[PDB]
């Protein structure tokens, strides 16, 4: 059947605002996953998975009777398709279960990793996620192979569709680089926001890049990729030698053995792909990647023999069965373990990417570190474990169960606990009065809330108003933030704080986190009122301040917006036209079709743009709250045509007198082209919408305030 | 960005059951149009749609100043793409605003006729919905030209965005039939559900079939499109003949200054499209279909001069301006008035498809009965015009508002008024104890109910278990439906009712629909108790009872359930694979996926299956209400494998013995492959999940028991 995508390849896709609806979820309206979390008996869950760990079953025998290794890979690429530049990825919705993951080709056999699940999620049932469980048993694999984990923490809640994520244009798995649809330009710069060398790829390939067996070229696309998925040289180093401390690779012989990912196999197959004609397709006969490297003396144990092998040979190039360039111990004895023959022993073998670890000579001296004192290994691991599981869970609030860290780390973004009363209603009420007392405008006021809430971001969670960071570096110094216009608003708010805690009895107090959202609450009732319609909008208190000292500013750079289309800014030009980055924002946003438009059209009338452009503000009353920007965009009296000097902006001119009237952005009158967007305008343009719209723009107001409010 | 459909273009679209969802609705959840709509000033509107029939627009001229041909076409093309087939397409949804039917060829310019009936859809706001005056400003444009139509029912929700319809697999606008797409084979046989003749066409090609102008072929494609759009010869005829008494075509100059369809058009083009370099673009200069006919000498009057001309003169094959195949009268005077030049005049002209209706014999006989007796046309007109634009509404209870006709037409599927008390809960329960004590057993009491509730469709809202037409020809003679086991159940369904409805007083008498519903109610019931719970499941008594001549035969014909995934069914080998025809039909009884899930799951298990099947029924024990088929389906115990017999049938067999324990179809096993569907299976078939199988299945079964319940 030919599609709507078929015949309009180019048109801006809606869908992904309206994922996730009451209608796909087999879990009533009314079912928490939280609440059946923490009545988990998580000791009962644990004791089932050690036991499974060394309980082979004959469709997927277990390596050395212990499925340890084959659990920490499947752990490692739920969470290993994470990238920082969109949050997009990580193991935080157990997106491996789903279309296209499930049939990645570097998640080969993983299908039956999760298979194995299956008796203990059947077990436990709605009380465990698979989110949750893909990591527990990965942890679980740790702990029975002498390995002390850091922690756990349970409320990744289950999702049932796949997320909506840009992967790469690439139409062919694991196309090498330079193709039509190349994910490289310059000198071997990856496109934003991917974070694997190639389609179908967690990082990189374990051959070397593009297939070229340099271990000194692999260390650049490990670093590159991993400071892309959040973790520095030291992290980067623990983490592979860690994971490379366990199990083997499987490539027995050749690929063409192997038949279609999960997604392309026949029903039969029930959920599994990857079936091999090789031998018993299986165990002693498996194929995976196709490379055939056992590590270590004792893959099921805890050691710190890979850095002993890394470090006490020297590498031969040469080839797995399947045809794989992979690296072999010159001289070396027999001394590596079969994984079913116990007469049979190998001699050490590498990946080129292991390889990279002791001649990248950054990588080296971390290497050496961590040989020489593997204590220190050990620690940087379990830490770097941690980090890349719970990455893209979001605050601290969120973490459930009796294993979480006490340790706060510098990367969770932590905000301070609240140890005092707080504000009422009548304190809130006394000080949106006070700040509209002081001078502060509508669009100050307006600006200043949305700079500070619209951070958030729902893929990994990180952002928001709460920690009132937009005062800190590097936030208050973001082109879109406005910094000068900024510093005098913050001043102003500051004093009145100030002024108000110096006021008050009993230890109670407002944060400015609190009364920068709060500021905002006021600007649009008086916005409300200066349309001559009385509103209260909503507020709810207890966010806290957090400090420089507790903000890592690098990891914050990833959190600026280059685009926001409801500031009607772009820091440069894009391939991707406006509209799309738009969209793109309000899925960060959880933002509905009809949320995003009502949004944008308040937004407008209050004077929310950045540099206050008049483009798209289609109204004679900036700084009141009316339904202008829908009325004006939709009347037939006004022609709109790009002008001269810039195409990506329009003017609308009278069509009988040619005056102009107003200029507008692709993101301004995409809402008047576009046949989804432009029925929702029609419905916030129409003479009997004044009462819906302000209560819509409030409600979604109120929903972009509350967004990192976990602690509710 | 490379997506799933890309990677895996076969695997099912599970999309299209999740749409319409809060999320993408700009209204309150509570927002209820027939509400809004029966406080709608109607009087006003249509005053408001007089005066605009002559308000000309200078950047869409009226022809002959007055715009209500266009308008007219606008309806006609509105209700024009319902097929019978599956009722999908027509104007009950207002889907013309939406793509791909905003971008079809023979929408072209329609975009003007809905930008002119802005400011009334404004004025007027959520009280009349766009798919209600689509419709409405149809009738105003007959009435303001002299036409009496037979009355207009309100009552259309508008939707957010498009259906998922099959209008075809050709990948280019308006292929000629014979391509690799084709959707003709053999002696020009049409595929189902398709209900035109070219991809972006409404019925046929108006140049003649491929565009080859014979007026005798291009009868039987207008006879069979037609017929396939619920609409016989006489209304054909009428509909044709009447449409054409109005306006004319348009095409001034060559299709090559024409520039892209709406979906195709820059954002500046606001939502237009079909840009022209012609001269002045519009007006005198217009080009929509590329014909230039003007039939009548007054095309803004109802005339009796369609077949005044048709017969009067004889037809010469000429060519539009545009190169187009039409028919010139030989030897004619130009006495048919210019649209815009009062000086000029033009002799009658014809379309092929016009020239149909006197060269098909059959038509020919009511054409020139119609020539003759000019009340027969116009109250046929009138009648069929009504039938057109009301087909895919539903039962008379949807119809709101001042102008419903009082006549109960055959082709509305009529239920009698009920005249007389409804039984109780007290009565229910006395019924309810005598179905069980009948010896009618579970799985008897739930396959009549289903195959009485199952007819529905919500693309048209025809079928479901009001009217008892189970009983009736032709759905008692229903391969689906068991004709055998139905008479014996019917029989004693009758016998409880005739001597239930004999001991009553006061008038009070349940109805067959009503008890056979409530007998399925009590299997359920029975169902739960032999698996060990106490479950009432909830009745809503109202139902009435058609009679045969309130059925037609014909049109019943098209709610035959040739594939029900959710009785095993196929009634023969389709080129679509059966779990397509499964998530179709979920689709058409508005079931969520969640939903098709647990109602199959449960209607396995109690022995729904045609012809008592074992394929998918997955428990040991038959008729009791278990989530023994998730649990049974999602085993790894067991192994499955295609038949050597027959692809499509799967025997599952103990992986460690090689015995046989179950078979299956592709339906019955896709719940264990595809990766959203395994999902929901595994959250009824998990341990804590027997409580919610049981409650989820109660609650889809009495949505489907009530879907056609508009009288409540
Ligand atoms: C440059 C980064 C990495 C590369 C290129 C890489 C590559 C690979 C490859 C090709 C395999 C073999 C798959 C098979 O044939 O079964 C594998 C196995 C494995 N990887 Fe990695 N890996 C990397 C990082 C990591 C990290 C960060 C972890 C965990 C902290 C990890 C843990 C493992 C484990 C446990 C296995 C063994 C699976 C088994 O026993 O079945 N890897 N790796
Ligand atoms: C075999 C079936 C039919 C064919 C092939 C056909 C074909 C056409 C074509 C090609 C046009 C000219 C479009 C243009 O260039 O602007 C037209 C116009 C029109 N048709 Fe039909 N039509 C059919 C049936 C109907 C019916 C059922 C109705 C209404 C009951 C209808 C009412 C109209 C009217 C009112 C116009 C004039 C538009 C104007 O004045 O702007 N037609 N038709
Ligand atoms: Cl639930
Ligand atoms: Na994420
Ligand atoms: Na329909």
């Amino acid at each position: 059947g030919t599609s709507n995508r078929d015949w309009w390849p180019n048109q801006l896709d809606l869908s992904i605002l309206h994922r996730h609806s009451s209608l796909s979820d087999p879990m009533g309206k009314d079912f928490n996953y939280a609440q059946a979390f923490e009545k988990l008996d998580l000791a009962a869950v644990k004791r089932d998975l050690h036991a499974l760990m060394t309980t082979s079953q004959d469709w997927w025998p277990a390596d050395f009777g212990h499925y340890g290794g084959l659990f920490i890979r499947m752990a490692w690429h739920s969470a290993g398709t994470y990238r920082t530049a969109d949050g997009r990825g990580g193991a935080g919705e157990g997106q491996q279960r789903f279309a296209p993951l499930n049939s990645w080709p570097d998640n080969a056999n993983l299908d039956k990793a999760r298979r194995l699940l299956w008796p203990i999620k059947q077990k436990y049932g709605r009380a465990i996620s698979w989110a949750d469980l893909l990591i527990l048993t990965g942890n679980v694999a740790l702990e029975s192979m002498g390995f002390k984990t850091f922690g756990f923490a349970g409320g990744r809640a289950d999702t049932w569709e796949p997320e909506d994520v840009y992967w790469g244009s690439e139409k062919i798995w694991l196309e090498l680089s330079g193709g039509p649809n190349s994910r490289y330009s310059g000198d071997r710069q990856l496109e934003n926001p991917l974070a694997a060398v190639q389609m179908g790829l967690i990082y990189v390939n374990p051959e070397g890049p593009d297939g070229n067996p340099d271990p000194v070229a692999a260390a650049r696309d490990i670093r590159d990729t991993f400071a892309r998925m959040a973790m520095n040289d030291e992290e980067t180093v623990a983490l592979i030698a860690g994971g490379h401390t366990f199990g083997k690779t499987h490539g027995a012989g050749p690929a063409s053995n192997v038949g279609a990912e999960p997604e392309a196999a026949g029903i039969e197959a029930q959920g599994l792909g990857w079936k091999s004609a090789y031998r018993t397709g299986k165990g002693a006969d498996a194929i995976t990647s196709g490379l055939e490297v056992t590590w270590t003396t004792t893959p099921t144990q805890w050691s710190h023999n890979f850095f002993e092998n890394l470090f006490g040979y020297e590498w031969e190039l040469t080839k797995s069965p399947a045809g794989a360039h992979q690296w072999v111990a010159k001289g070396a004895d027999a001394v590596i373990p079969d994984a079913f023959d116990p007469s049979k022993k190998h001699r050490p073998t590498m990946l080129t990417t292991d390889l990279s670890l002791r001649f990248d000579p950054a990588y080296e001296k971390i290497s050496r570190r961590f040989h020489e004192n593997p204590e220190q290994f050990a620690d940087a691991f379990a830490r770097a474990w941690f980090k890349l599981t719970h990455r893209d869970m979001g605050p601290r609030a969120r973490y459930l169960g009796p294993e979480v860290p006490a340790e706060v780390l510098l990367w969770q973004d932590p905000i301070p606990a609240v140890d005092h009363p707080l504000i009422d209603a009548a304190d809130a009420a006394e000080l949106k009065a006070k700040v509209l007392a002081s001078g502060l405008t509508v669009s100050q006021l307006v600006s200043t809330a949305w700079a500070a809430a619209s951070t958030f971001r729902g893929s990994d969670k990180r952002g928001g108003a709460n920690g009132a960071r937009i005062r800190l570096a590097p936030q208050k110094d973001w082109e879109a933030n406005q910094p000068e216009q900024l510093a005098a608003v913050l001043e102003t708010l500051e004093a009145i704080r100030t002024a108000f805690n110096g006021a008050q009895r009993g230890g109670k107090q407002v944060s400015l986190a609190d009364l920068i959202v709060l500021a905002g609450c006021a600007g649009v009732e008086q916005a409300a009122k200066n349309a001559g319609h009385a509103v209260t909008v909503p507020f709810a208190p207890g966010r806290a301040d957090a400090s420089q000292e507790q903000t890592d500013v690098e990891s914050m750079a990833v959190l600026e917006p280059v685009a926001d289309g409801f500031r009607n800014y772009l820091k440069g030009k894009y391939r991707v036209p406006a509209e799309v980055l738009l969209v793109d924002k309000a899925q960060l946003l959880t933002l509905s079709a009809p949320e995003m438009t009502v949004l944008l059209g308040g937004l407008r009338v209050l004077g929310a743009n950045v540099g206050q452009s008049r483009h798209g503000v289609f109204t004679a009353r900036e700084q009141a709250l009316t339904n202008d920007f829908f009325v004006n965009l939709l009347d037939m009296g006004t022609e709109w045509k790009p002008t001269a000097a810039d195409a990506d902006v329009f003017e609308g001119r009278d069509r009988a007198t040619g005056e102009l009237k107003w200029t507008g952005t692709r993101v301004d009158l995409v809402f008047g082209s576009h046949s989804q967007l432009r029925a929702l305008a029609e419905v916030y343009g129409s003479a009997d919408a004044q009462e819906k719209f302000v209560r819509d723009f409030v409600a979604v107001w109120n929903k972009v305030m509350n967004l990192d409010r976990f602690d509710l």
